[PDB]
Parts: structure tokens; sequence; C-alpha cells
């Protein structure tokens, strides 16, 4: 796996875990549910990658514990409609966090990328950015994300980018223009298919969480 | 670390979520949250113990995932009041998990192991059984209520007991009377205080809860 | 219905609702889901029992809104391994709510009754508290730790009994002994059966909310 | 109050609530909290508008309830990224139910409505919509999204749209134009500020919920 890919574990149980949701079969209530599991297991491994500092830590009883406090702030950025699926494994994990919001579409006549909504921290230029996006597929989507964020000053090695399955497309194009930008996925599959979904991938995403 | 037990690693984020719920000063919203979310790292941990077999998903679109099935059924079964606490963590990763209870005490009148409750799956002797417990101290109550599963036809290797925190001679304890049940932890102290609680720990589990 | 007996409104979608939870073909995913959905009901309609203060509310941009401020401190308290289910209704209504617990029993000996774990608030006595018991069947449990309770320095007109479903039976035996506690419940049925289970009931509650 | 315009009963209790997130010294965990215990009583309030039938229910021990069966299917479709947050409250009264999306502004250059992005159940012409959207200032989003579900066969008199709180301008726009879609609110406040908040208001809900 390359420089600042990051896979989870490939453990039994993750496997496992993955044919649930990959399974044409799984309706929507087990998709919804093991997703979300699927994606706290991704928030805790993109929360691996922050900073701490040694603390003493006061415990009741007049006890001394040898801990760590957190130096990073935090706040998640969904991106596509698919992306507000994650916010709620990283409420489960990060107690109140803020959570952005970027919406942004490659303008159809002068090609360039245009801003549709944006809704950020006032201060997220002091935070790591967890990149909400569940598949990385071509990645175009979360590049003009992640240029948004820099414009905004957020630093390029806060930003880190959650998804539950990758394909080596999108993965070279978005480290070929980020190379600095963790990404943090369950699985890299095999490619693409005509309509840009991945394969052997779980079909579509957003649909099978929300409508179908 | 002993034979069958099985530590949580200690990264640089455990270490400071363990931090959070040890603080004395952390109040009851922030300690109930972050325990959860320790509650459901020991609950995955223990979930990668359990058997899979090797399956083909059929995923959309007509193709075929090398996945995986899980062999193991499972449930949970809490303890003390205290434990109870783990049952939404339990309920966060395995969809609708059945969750029993025993509550046994030892005969003041006789010193012999006496019960006061008990609700299990009738199938419990096919499962696996995660034991909650939030602390392992002296392991007498965990240890009691081992004796009613293998009462109830449950297999000594099937048995995995979840804490936070656990004290060297409630792990003694324990795996001397039941070397082939697994611990799994998230930490292991130094010592039990003469009410016998864990040093340096984090006061009292269930009373930070729920009700202080 | 008598007083003191307060019964959620009998609209058409609480009887649809109870019908899921009665039927004896939902299964426990469905059982839970939807039990839970209903104890959220039942504390909402044991809050609006709860004194509040007329209180100027300032909003953002320099207004003003004639608003209120509750006065009441609030604590659930549970009884049965199957009060724990409602623990979390009431976290999802009242944030980090505290919560106790009371075991008591009638001695089989003495025939009085006899605590086997208590754990409240230290302020208990200045909280309204909800005592919290899916099945109001005989009124025998509740009736013991509302005695408790009133022992803490608990007021009497600061507890309110929740309950899923309530027989005849209960109501008098409870509201016989303890006439100005509140019940709170969704439903009172025809009877009980010779295991003095409320009929038609639901079945057994706790086993169908935790393990079969 | 108007034709079609459900108004939550203004209790003691609920004007407690919205004093809670209407107090500009209330902090996002506490905004989040309460907001989500408003949201699921405005699903609550909407779901007492669908039809039921009269069923027999078959209860444990052979017994029959007069009981109901829901008659309608259901959907939840948010609006702007702020209607988003109200799907937590939705999924919990309405098990995995299907929700889906409109994003619609419009064209600046033309004036007339255009879409960016949409996802909608594939038979949602035959199910009952609650839309989302979690402020009725001036009703703009939520009408052209209304002329989207009407072009998918959606019948009128099954759209419920669902706020936490609204102004008299954006009632009368939205009746004015849709007098058979139900209102169900929270609250209705004085006026609109310039730049189109409602006053008095709870500020920017969106802001509040996410990012402040
Ligand atoms: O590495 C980390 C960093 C932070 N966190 C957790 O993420 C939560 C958000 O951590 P933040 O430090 O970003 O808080 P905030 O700025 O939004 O808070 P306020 O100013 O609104 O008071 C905090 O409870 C923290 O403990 C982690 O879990 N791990
Ligand atoms: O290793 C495992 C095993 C099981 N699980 C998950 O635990 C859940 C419970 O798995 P069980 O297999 O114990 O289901 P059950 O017997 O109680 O189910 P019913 O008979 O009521 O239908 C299942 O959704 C499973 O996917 C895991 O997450 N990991
Ligand atoms: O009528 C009420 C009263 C209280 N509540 C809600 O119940 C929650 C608990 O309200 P409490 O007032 O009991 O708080 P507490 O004493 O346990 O809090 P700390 O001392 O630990 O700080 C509070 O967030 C309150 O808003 C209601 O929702 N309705
Ligand atoms: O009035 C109602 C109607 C429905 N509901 C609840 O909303 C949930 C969704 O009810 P639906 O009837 O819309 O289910 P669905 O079509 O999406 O289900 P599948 O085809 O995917 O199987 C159901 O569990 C129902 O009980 C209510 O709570 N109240």
């Amino acid at each position: 796996v390359s420089k600042n890919v990051i896979l989870l574990p490939q453990t039994n149980q993750l496997i496992g875990l993955y044919s649930i949701i990959r399974d044409q079969r799984t309706k929507r209530g087990d998709f919804v549910f093991y997703s979300d599991r699927i994606i706290r297991l991704l928030v805790e491994e993109g929360l691996n990658q922050l900073p701490v500092e040694e603390a003493i830590i006061k415990c009741h009883g007049g006890y001394e514990y040898k801990g760590a406090k957190f130096l990073g702030k935090i706040c998640g950025v969904s991106i596509v409609r698919a992306g507000e699926s994650m916010e709620m494994g990283l409420r489960d994990c990060c107690r109140s966090v803020r959570i952005g919001k970027i919406l942004i579409q490659r303008d159809e006549e002068t090609a360039l990328p245009k801003l549709f909504y944006e809704k950020l921290p006032e201060d997220i230029s002091e935070r790591y950015v967890f990149l909400l996006d569940p598949m990385l597929a071509t990645g175009g989507s979360a590049m003009m994300a992640v240029e948004v964020l820099l414009a905004r000053g957020v630093k390029m090695d806060r930003i880190l980018f959650l998804n539950l399955l990758a394909a080596p497309e999108g993965i070279k194009a978005f480290q070929d223009k980020y190379p600095d930008v963790k990404i943090i996925t369950g699985g890299i599959d095999e490619k693409l298919d005509e309509n840009k979904y991945i394969v052997p991938g779980l079909g579509d995403f957003g649909d099978r969480y929300y409508c179908i």
C-alpha cells in the first residue's frame, strides 16, 4: 500500500463485516447498521494519527496516572450527500464534534470547480479535518473539496480523508494532487466500472444507506 | 502480559481516551460518552477472537468478492449493575444482540455462591458469551458468574470477559480458576486499595457512569 | 381512569405502535426499537408533570423570548432487570440524567422486604424520581422500591412511575399504598394470568427485549 | 392557527425545551441534544396524521388484542444541508426509514428553480413524505422542493412539512402555493429580520447544530 494510505487492519472480523455490507442481499437496516460500525472503525483509525502530549492525570483517591492529553482540535467535513452518513460515526467518537459541509462541482460551462455550498468552522485553519466521503472512486469531488479547505487555511498535513472503500484510480488521482493528505480506508478494491463505480464494490453506497 | 489476556493496543489515542475517564474532574456526560467509546473498542477486540469461514460474496453488478461469514453466535451477559453500561456498546456493534443477566453473590451464612437473578438465552450453550463487567478488581463476581454459565453448558473457550480496567490481583484470581477464558481489557493497573478499588483506577465506575 | 393515573393519549399511531410490540410475531430488533420509541413517549409524558418558571430568554440578535426554565431536578431509578431497558429512553430525553437502581425482594423467611442492591444520587431527596418498570402487573416490586425512596427522603409527590402497560390489579395495589404517586402508563389491560402476566399483554417484556 | 398548520401542544415542558435551544448561551452539545429531542416530537406529531386500520393482534399466550396496523408507507426528504440534522430523529421513530434529498435553488440567470441534487425512493409516489427543514422562514426552498416531489408523483395530501420554528411570512407563502400540505411546527414566531432570519428565533440553526 502506498505512502500516506492507511488501511484498516484486514482482520477476519473486518472482512466478515465488509462482507455484510457488500452482499447484494443485505437490506437497508443491516446495511446502515454495519456501515455505521465500519465508519466508527475508520474514525478511530484516523484519530490514531492525531498528536498527544504526556500529562499527569489525577485519579480519585489521590492517585496519579501517567496519561496523555489530546493536542489536535478536530472537525469533520462531508462533501457529497453520501458523506452525511458518516457524521453519526464521527459524533459517536468525538463528543459534539463540529461538522462542516462542502458541496462543489465542476462548472459545466467553464470546466473549473464551482462551490454550491460551504459551511465550515470559523477556526478551521487551526483544526485537523476529517474529510468524509464513503467511496473513493475517481476522487473528483474530494480533490475539489480539499482545494477549498486549503484556500481556507487548513494545513495539508492536518487533512485526513476517511472512506469505506477506494479504487486504485482514485487513490492515485488524489495522491498525485495532494500527496501529504492521509487516506484512511477500509479496503482497496480492483478497478472502476464504466459508470465509475468501484468493483467489486458494494453497489451505490448512498442509495443503499438511504433509499433502497 | 499473561496467556489469554488480550490488552487493547496502547496507542496514544487510547491513552488520551482513558485519561479522560480517569481524570477526577471529568463530569458524568463526558465520562459516559468516552466510556461508551472505550466499551465499543473492547467489543471490537473481543469480536476479533471469533471464528469466520471464507465465503464468496455476490456484489451488485454481478461481481464476486472473496469475503467471509461469521461462524460464532453471540450474546452478552452482564453481571453487576455496573455491567449494564456495557450493553449499549455491544448493541452498537452486534445488531439486536441477545444480552443476558447473572446476579450472583456469596451466601453470607454458607459462604457458597447464591444466584439472585438469571436470564440467559435458551441456546446459550451454543453461543460465544461476552461477560460484561467494567472493572476486574478482585474478580469475585465474574468468577461466580462464569460458574453459572458453565453449569448452563457454555463452552469454556467461548467465554470472553470484557472489562475497561483490571488489577493484577483480579487477573490472577480469575485465570487461576478459568485459565481458558480470554480476558479482553483496556488497561492493567497497579494494585487494589483497601476497599478493593483499582489503583490508580478511575474512582467508582458505576457511580460515575450513573449517579454522581 | 383513576386519579393520579396518566394514560398516554390513545391515538391511532400509539395503538399501531403498541400493536407492533404486542404482536407475538414481532422479532427482537423491532421489539427493542419500538419499545424504545414508546419509552420515550412515557418519559415525555412524565416530564410534562414537572414544574417550570417563566423566564426571559435572550436569543441571538438581541431579541427576547418569553420562555421558561425547568424547576425540577430529575433522576431515573430502575427496579428489576427489565427496567434497565428504559434507561436509554430517559437519557435520550434528559441529557446525561442520573439513573439509580433499587433491587429489592421479599425475604422468603421473614416475608418482609429485603434490599439486594441500592445505588441512588446523594441528593435524591431533592429530586423528582422516574421509577422505571416496564410492566405494572402486581406492583409488588414497585411498591417495595417506593418505600426505599421514601426512606431516603424522596417526596411522595415527586415520584412518577413509568410503565409501558399496567393491569388493573397493579394500579389498584400500588395506588392503595401510594395514592400520591403518579402512574404514567401507555395502556391499561384487562387482568393478570395465573403466572401474573398482563393479559392480553405482550408476553414477557424482558425476555423479548433482551433474550429471545 | 391556520388550516393545515399543526402546532405541537405548547406545554410548559415544550416551552422549557425550546427555551434551551433558543438561549444564545446554550452551547453546541446541549443545542444538538435538545434539538434532536424536539425533532422527535415533530416526527411523532407528523406520524399522528397517517392512516391506520383496525387489526386483531395475536399476543403471547393465545390472547387477542383489538389493535391497528399502519397503512402509510413513509420516507423523509431533507432539503437544505440544515434538514440533515432531522434525519436522526426520523430514524429513531421509524425503523430504517428511507430518506431522500432534494437540493434545489433558483437559477440566478433565469430566476427559475434549478435542481442541484436529487435522490428519492423509486416508489416515492406511493409514500407519505416528511419534508425536513428546521426553519420555515421564507419557505422559498421548501416550496421549490415540494414542486419536485409533485413532479415525481407524490400526492399533495401525503406531504407533511416538519420544522422546529416558522415565521408567519413563510407559513403564508407556503400555504398560498400548497394549501393541502400539512405544516407540523413547534412554534410560530413573530416576523423575519432583514437577513430573513426568524425573530426572536434561535440564531442560525445549522451553524449552531454543526459548527459553532
Ligand atoms: O485526538 C483527539 C482529539 C479530540 N478528540 C475529541 O474530540 C472532541 C472535540 O475536540 P475539539 O478540541 O475539536 O473541541 P472543540 O474545539 O470543538 O470544543 P469547544 O471549543 O466547542 O468547547 C473532544 O471531546 C475531544 O476529546 C478526540 O477524541 N481525539
Ligand atoms: O463474529 C461475529 C458474529 C456475529 N456478529 C453479529 O452479531 C449479530 C448477532 O449474531 P447471532 O448469530 O448471535 O444472531 P442471533 O442468533 O441472536 O439472531 P436471531 O436468531 O435472533 O435471528 C449479528 O448481526 C452478527 O452479524 C458479529 O458482528 N461478529
Ligand atoms: O423538566 C425537566 C427537568 C430537567 N430536564 C433535563 O434533565 C437534565 C437533568 O436535569 P437536572 O437538573 O437533574 O441536572 P443534574 O442535577 O443531574 O446536573 P448536574 O448537577 O450533573 O450538572 C437537564 O439537561 C435538564 O435540562 C428536562 O428535560 N425537563
Ligand atoms: O404510521 C406509520 C407508518 C410507518 N411507521 C414505521 O415506519 C417504518 C417504515 O415503514 P414503510 O412501510 O415505509 O417501510 P418500507 O417500505 O421502507 O420497508 P421495506 O420495504 O424496506 O421493507 C416501519 O417500521 C413502520 O413501522 C410508523 O412508525 N408509523
